[PDB]
DNA sequence: GTAGACCTGGAC
DNA sequence: GTCCA
DNA sequence: GTCTAC
């Protein structure tokens, strides 16, 4: 789940909870919770809020309560799903909120990689980890000029640049590549190779790309927007402009999509 | 930079 | 049995 | 998806 996907979430979620108390929290796996350390402590501090709003940062989840906020990051199997709580839970759930009317907000998460931490809303910028966190790529805040000052000061990849949340917040794998390819840059060259023709361009696709994707609730990967995917997932297929065979190899640390004549 | 953690169940 | 994200 | 260790 990159940016589309956890904001499609947002979406989807906020009218199923939104005015409903907390009247219990459930831990059955506790290393997931990273603030307070104490998995007790955490559980104690929400009973008897309630749920006033929700919001995004990159690819974090923020519930607004009474007086904290709930920062949590989903990494690469965490789910959240409403439910009656007279039912069986699904398996590989880890947290639970009981609200007072019944209902209640599960997490599951297969590989356990998930974090939550809380704080007071008024703190929750200022600290970890939403603190050393870049612009929003749909805000003004994200522009040509604020992706250069970055890139003309290192030997990095360009991939490795963009995956770098300081730099930028919410782009992962599948958006980095598909982004890539739509501006003609291959992945594994140096940010400072970078022209400024390639620079703005490479902004515009950026920008274009995190739009249509949460136009279309995320890509579903592992939802329509996988059928607009041009690279990602796609080896030894033939490229939809080209028609060269899509490669794959590693760059940056991790599996890479490209074609070979449409990038360069 | 690229293995190596942190975990687990479908791929081949 | 075992390699992958 | 991220963080850490040669
Ligand atoms: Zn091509």
């Amino acid at each position: 789940p990159e940016l589309p996907e956890v904001e499609t979430i947002r979406r989807t979620l906020l009218p199923l909870i939104v005015g409903k108390t907390i009247e219990d929290v459930r831990i059955f796996w506790p290393n997931i919770i990273r603030h307070p350390r104490d998995s007790e402590a955490f559980a104690a501090r929400m009973i008897g809020q309630t749920v006033r709003g929700l919001e995004r940062r990159g690819k974090f989840l923020k519930f607004l309560l009474d007086r904290d906020a709930l920062i949590s990051h989903l990494r690469m199997e965490g789910r959240y799903a409403v439910a009656s709580a007279l039912e069986p839970l699904e398996p590989h759930t880890h947290v639970v909120f009981c609200f007072t009317d019944g209902s209640e907000l599960r997490y599951r998460d297969v590989r356990k990689f998930g974090t939550m931490h809380v704080y007071a809303k008024e703190e929750a910028d200022r600290r970890p980890p939403l603190a050393e966190l870049g612009p929003e790529p749909l805000s003004p805040a994200f522009s040509p000029a604020v992706l250069a000052e970055r890139a003309v000061k290192t030997k990095r990849s360009v991939k490795a640049l963009l995956l770098d949340q300081t730099v930028v917040a919410g782009f992962g794998n599948i958006y980095v590549d598909e982004s890539l390819f739509r501006a003609g840059i291959l992945p594994g060259r140096p940010a400072a190779s970078l022209s400024s023709k390639e620079i703005e361009r490479l902004h515009e696709e950026m920008v274009a790309t995190i739009g249509e994707a949460v136009m279309k609730g995320g890509s579903t990967v592992r939802g329509t927007f996988q059928h607009h995917l041009y690279v990602y997932g796609r080896q030894g297929n033939p490229c939809k402009r080209c028609g060269t065979p899509i490669e794959k190899t590693v760059v940056a640390g991790r599996g890479t999509h490209y074609c070979p004549r449409c990038q360069r």
